């Protein structure tokens, strides 16, 4: 009922690529979805992509998906590769250009993590 | 029972590279063909060539698809993807010249957004 | 019941090298052989050499392939791919001096168009 | 009821990488996780990775799997294969750099076998 | 039963170069090997060397391979290529200094033409 | 359990270039090494040097390849090829200065020719 978010929560927008056509690769993305799509994507990203550290995050009613990937993708890519799975009411997807600090903002409030393929993520490893 | 188009829509046409055997390679392509085959299309042409963005736009009850890709194609490789895949009434495959211009004309009278891969395409991104 | 023909019908002669063992590169190319045969090999052509056109053509019971190249490849090369895939009862694999005539009679009795890559091919483009 | 292990036993630590992002690929891991769900890992990581060898050992109420694969892998990619299958109270995954000592540190006390694929494992082959 | 032979038959003798550790490079070679080992070598020479032409020939209950390159090699390239695709009972390789000659002689007895990428070969080509 | 040899069979020294270090370019080589990795190593090389010729010997319940090279090349570039592919127990490789001496050796007591690229080598040819 609500409009669904046209782009990552303000607070945030300092650590992405905004850059959604670029020819550039990445190894760090962020996505904003639906709690639904977000726990199915949390699961589908995590072995699309080999990653090597995904999370999922409370924002605002809805969740945030944060990765980092072994090797590099467009962001274009990775938007593909969500849209070949599921429709969705909102999908938002950047790269991320400072992963320690949007992970360590994911992880205090106004956001929570939910669930990650490491306890205590980029906080406590490398 | 109306003849098929045999070309793309005369108001588009200065947008269009016109030299469909070419050796040259492009970035941006576009595709007049049924309803029911661009919508197939849309999603193999995603995949199959990594698209940067995809859009889908009713045109005269037929459709086109608007492309951009992250590496550079031959018109007649698109043309004969398009082919492997399917049989078609009519196919007409062109490259694009004028890649915001295209988009931009797609999105308004007597065209309009059918589906797209990021919402306002073009018109809101780089 | 027939002998197979030996080569081209002679009045498509003129437009083709017969030095079929020449290391010389060419962009267009003809081949001569059954219906069945043929009807395979326009798939398999059009993506082994990302052709720029390729038509198929009746001609005397049998089939005429024509099709042009974005890169070049010796005679040779082309007569050992169709071999790679199929036996055959005759294959004969020339290429096209005089593309545009080559077409243009393919379209005129006593040939006719079966299949083509793009409508009207080199009558209507380039 | 007692807090699960943050990272596996101190006497084993100067044995493993703990850079556990890394993309450096190994083929020694271990896991430390539930007895429960390291018998089920024990067969699943057995098939999934085509091991060169497995053991299953007692490690303070909980169990360490032990493995050498044939192919190189990433940490994180045997962390997300294990997450694919099991939800877990506890799961540490970390490759092992000292394979011989490792091994040999988990059939001696504190430590024992339960179950191995090959009996005697690095102590009695290469 | 018979002892393999030891080098091509005497009456071929005159059109082969004996030099098989030349560091010359040739465009035209010859194979003396198994009915069954010939068979394979015919479709592996062919692409892995895109053959200008290659036949295989009868001789003495054995075959010979016959073919033009249209880039040259050293025979040691071409006898370390058949060697990384299979064990022979027997193989001999030499280039071939008299290419019509050597031609013409295996498709008269004692010798005759099983297969060829060409009909005819160079007694009706080039 | 016996120490591993540091250098080449005495009676072999004489026909070897000592010189490890040396700038200077050959194009005959030997490598002392294990069975089994001379096993592998005769594969390897063979392809990637592309050898004239190529033998693998018995020695000492060790293996001596020894071959020649249509190009020339430093002796350490080969110790490095050995050594991109595989750790060893031990290696051992120089250049030969005395090309036809050296295989003659091998092929006699106390060595033996386990298989090669020509049979007889260097005492059948060139």
């Amino acid at each position: 009922k609500v409009e669904d978010p046209k782009d990552f929560p303000s607070e945030l927008l300092s650590f992405l690529s905004h850059a959604v056509f670029s020819n550039r690769t990445l190894a760090c993305f962020a996505i904003y979805t639906t709690k639904e799509k977000a726990a199915l994507l949390y699961k589908k990203i995590m072995e699309k992509y080999s990653v090597t550290f995904i999370s999922r995050h409370n924002s605002y009613n809805h969740n945030i998906l944060f990765f980092l990937t072994p090797h590099r993708h467009r962001v274009s890519a990775i938007n593909n590769y969500a849209q070949k799975l599921c429709t969705f009411s909102f999908l938002i997807c950047k790269g991320v250009n400072k992963e320690y600090l949007m992970y360590s903002a994911l992880t205090r409030d106004p956001f929570s993590v939910i669930e990650e393929s490491l306890p205590g993520g980029l906080k406590e490893h490398d």
